[PDB]
């Protein structure tokens, strides 16, 4: 590993994304860029790839595909394969689908053949960009040279964005919400998150879009990727699971939503409302309790604790109530078992989870794939870092779309729920840079 000092007026987000653009273009390779605590980690090129589907597990290295059957828990199959990748290299990266979370609630039988559950790769090279420096791990001459060329020429200026109308409802989100409300009224479950896709009728430039949206979002994690034919970027508002090498596990549920970004005077009264509002507080309290019960399934007895309770978390177009829950990983458990315990996130599924996740199969467009799943970074020393995938744009084939959803409870109204998905799309819709 060598290192280069960070140029002076240059934001590490703009640099890391420019690198992803220019460098990975020039060599025409897949990549995933992951922002985690002031480090922008660019995992460049695919040394080897684990593909976990509902009906099969594949490992692809140097043109060769090893195919395997698998049974049991998806985290056990994924875990074994990723553990092997991590004998070779210090970190692996990828994404986990919403669908990875349904086995635990008895829904494996609903997945169609070949439903993606996870894609995790080891990179050929990593470039880490922070406030202070750029570190290079296994960069070849051809990469070092292209980085040199990028530093020489400087980051492009981001052009003006092109706008999208989100106010149509082609997938019947309003009709769907009303069905959920009826089902809640008849006692079927307490809460479900439904969503809607919005088509983007032009191709976007993913790295420049990433840069622009990043100046207006304050995420816990963020990501920009091009992998196996998917392009995606997003600003993640919450950690679904982090596991540290010392066995400490964290989850960070948010529940309760006000508008933000409307100017200081408006955003203060929305905050004060938020923090003292019976409806927001009850739903936060309920999620805290569910996620504590989930974490207790993988926790050393008595180690599960709320360490930050019900405080305001600022997230760009919205502010939320957030808590942080902590535990020690039980020696009989492992990081993948921790992720399955907390997946899908409560925040983007429902309560009780078996009934809420099942309502999503009936009342949302499925599979969800990346949306409400996680983007992940895993370490040879036993680390896992899993960001909840929301506020993301995707491109697959010739289709480019956004997706956003909202929690439906007994008192919910379709019109207001639709407006909530607008506010949520707003965290990205003003910042799309056309290709
Ligand atoms: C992060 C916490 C919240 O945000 C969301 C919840 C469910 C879906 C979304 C979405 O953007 O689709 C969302 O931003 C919340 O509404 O409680």
């Amino acid at each position: 590993s060598s290192s280069i000092p960070m140029p002076a007026g240059v934001n590490p987000a703009d640099l890391a994304a420019e690198l992803a653009a220019v460098v990975t273009e020039s060599v025409d390779e897949d990549y995933l860029l992951y922002e985690c605590d002031g480090q922008w980690v660019l995992a460049a090129g695919v040394q080897a790839m684990v593909e976990l589907d509902s009906d099969e597990l594949r490992v692809i290295r140097d043109g060769v595909t090893r195919r395997q059957q698998w049974s049991g828990r998806p985290g056990a199959a994924l875990g074994e394969a990723v553990d092997r990748l991590l004998l070779e290299t210090d970190q692996a990266f990828g994404w986990v689908a919403f669908e990875f979370g349904v086995h635990r609630y008895g829904l494996q039988q609903r997945l169609a053949p070949h439903t993606p559950l996870a894609r995790v790769f080891s990179p050929r090279t990593r470039i880490m960009v922070s406030e202070k420096e750029i570190r290079l791990f296994d960069a070849g001459i051809r990469h070092r040279e292209a980085i040199d060329r990028l530093l020489a020429t400087g980051v492009r200026e981001v052009p003006q964005s092109r706008s999208v109308d989100v106010s149509d409802d082609p997938s019947g989100f309003r009709r769907r919400v009303a069905v959920a409300v009826d089902e809640i009224a008849a006692g079927r479950y307490h809460k479900v998150i439904l969503s809607r896709c919005v088509e983007v009728p032009f191709a976007i430039d993913f790295p420049l879009t990433y840069r622009l949206g990043r100046r207006h979002n304050t995420p816990v994690r963020s990501f920009l990727l091009q992998l196996g034919g998917i392009r995606a970027l997003g600003y993640s508002p919450e950690l679904v699971t982090a596991v540290r090498a010392d066995g400490v596990v964290i989850t960070e549920p948010l529940a309760g939503t006000r508008a933000l970004g409307r100017g200081p005077a408006i955003d203060r009264l929305a905050r004060d409302d938020l923090e003292s509002n019976s409806k927001e507080i009850v739903e936060h309290a309920i999620s805290v309790r569910s996620s504590l019960e989930e974490i207790t399934d993988i926790a050393e007895p008595g180690s599960a604790a709320v360490i930050d309770f019900m405080t305001v978390r600022e997230r760009g177009s919205v502010q939320h109530l957030g808590s942080t829950i902590r535990a020690r990983l039980d020696p009989s458990s492992d990081r993948m078992a921790a992720l399955e315990a907390l997946f899908p996130a409560v925040t983007a599924s429902g309560i009780p989870k078996a009934a809420g996740v099942e309502a999503i199969f009936r009342l949302d467009e499925c599979p969800r794939g990346l949306y409400s799943g996680a983007v992940v970074m895993l370490s040879a020393d036993g680390g896992l870092d899993a960001a909840l995938t929301l506020r993301a744009a995707y491109q697959v084939g010739g289709r480019t779309w956004l997706r956003a959803g909202a929690g439906i409870i007994e008192e919910s109204e379709p019109e207001r729920e639709f407006e909530e998905t607008c506010e949520k799309l707003s965290t990205l819709t003003p910042y799309l840079v056309a290709r």
